[PDB]
């Protein structure tokens, strides 16, 4: 075995490598939003920079788990990391409700992974998923509803501008 | 000869001279653009200043290339000023259409001098007017294609003055 | 035509998009060595901090490109980022190897990209490219190859030890 | 019953007794580690530091279950500190060797510790033990492989020294 391996189960190491891949396939998503806001047709640079944070948010998830993996003497085993689903992403209600679809897939493949650790006793890797993946993933699913509300309530047109204006920088 | 001239075409001289008047014209119709914001019955002062500042860079553009005519040993003949095509301009949104079809000519005028230049050997002045005046006229382009778009999203109105207030000043 | 496009090709617009999956590539690969270099049984922290901030400039030349596509008037359409060739690297001397060969097919690339800018007249481009890119490949090769030259005279074992803690970081 | 005591088994006390004197086994351990590379035929002297810090580590870890002992209602109940099993500790990578070992039953201790916990239902003890102590190992054993993995890269005599000037301190 690898020098720290202890009480750290292959399944657990698998689920590891996928969940890596998902959080670089995350920040991926976000940098075709961020790029999509950045077009001189759609030009809202305050939603076009909250992506940019975001995908820059998703590959510091991949990399902690990266860390995680090697410090409990699994072996990271990347996959390519898969083109979003869209080239454009329409409104910004549009690509914040688009968003809130990917951290609810996110968090259920954490919580998948949380349950493989629990199954085999894997007490430190329950406690690193539910305090450094699982908390921030609770805030970043309301934090997503609550703009996807504003959004609704302000509507097209001039409400969008105001809320790239006032809330998103 | 005069005393700097070292592989300079009169081609080029003379296309530096055309060149000249041309930005001293945008500066003209910029200045036109920000006398007409500030009427009265206008009255978007952060739009105004927009065409100002602009009207100063073109004038700042065309002093560049006087400078430069004389360090490569040309001589500066200017020619009149023309007066703008029109002596009002219309909606934020008309004016700044009209500002980007102003800046693709400029563009397009720049790109014929640089083939005077290619044709003739001149690499110093290829790569003066790529560093110089190219490079500002993308960007330029650009961020008038953003102004667009956000005047076209926000509307008239409330939305003409929102912009004035946010994004113009 | 989209709104800021003006002497910009098709060919060269599809090139730009190209060359943005190669950047991204070129980031996963240092991630990857990045990574290598933190395992338990590599330890070698330097060199992983190295691989690190390269991965993170090659993320940044693939945003610069992708803004750059958009600043243009072309439209950015990503493909998978394909998984590095290897999952290990082998020594320090081997990774800076392999990184040699990468730069210099990116290197290449470019210069291809350049090519296509060329023929179509691009002027602007080419100045992109020339400054943005092709003087920072011609800075990162020779600066690996300094790494191959140095870590050939320390040798394996204490060498590439005192490698990491003196020129590494 | 004590004032404080609520959902604490007598299994659980029991535990936490056995694991203090663990921590302060540990703490002798790594004591006569530092004593031992402070010897004048051994003389590597940030090798002795580092092995001071981590009997102080292991002393405040054994206090800090002893304050949470009796901020549960339990009672501490001391038992005899056995002596290391050495009084030499071969070269440093033999030392780094015993350490791995030692840190990796002490978690197979905590993590024991922990099934007790989790078989009464003491969450909070689960949760304190997570937080507290099953990161700090995980850390710990990764730190060390570390160690193990650069000193047989450097190996001994020259290699030896330099760690110890290098890494250590
Ligand atoms: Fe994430
Ligand atoms: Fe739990
Ligand atoms: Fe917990
Ligand atoms: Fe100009
Ligand atoms: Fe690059
Ligand atoms: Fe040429
Ligand atoms: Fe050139
Ligand atoms: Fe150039
Ligand atoms: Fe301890
Ligand atoms: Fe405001
Ligand atoms: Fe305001
Ligand atoms: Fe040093
Ligand atoms: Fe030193
Ligand atoms: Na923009
Ligand atoms: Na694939
Ligand atoms: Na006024
Ligand atoms: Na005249
Ligand atoms: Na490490
Ligand atoms: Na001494
Ligand atoms: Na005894």
């Amino acid at each position: 075995q690898t020098q720290p391996r202890q009480n750290f189960h292959v399944e657990s190491e698998a689920g590891i490598n996928k969940q890596i891949n998902m959080e670089l396939y995350a920040s991926y998503v976000y940098q075709s939003m961020y790029m999509y806001f950045d077009r001189d047709d759609v030009a809202l640079p305050s939603f076009a920079k909250y992506f940019k944070h975001n995908s820059e948010e998703e590959r510091e998830h991949a990399e902690k788990l990266m860390k995680y993996q090697n410090k409990r003497g699994g072996r990271i085993v990347l996959q390519d990391i898969q083109k979003p689903d869209l080239d454009e992403w329409g409104s910004p209600l549009e690509a914040m409700q688009t968003t809130l679809a990917l951290e609810k897939s996110v968090n259920q493949a954490l919580l998948d992974l949380h349950k493989i650790a629990d199954k085999h006793g894997d007490a430190q890797m329950m406690d690193f998923l539910e305090g450094e993946y699982l908390k921030e993933q609770v805030d970043a699913i309301e934090e997503i509803s609550d703009h996807i509300t504003n959004l609704k309530r302000v509507g097209t047109g001039l409400g969008e501008y105001m809320y790239d204006k006032e809330t998103m920088s």
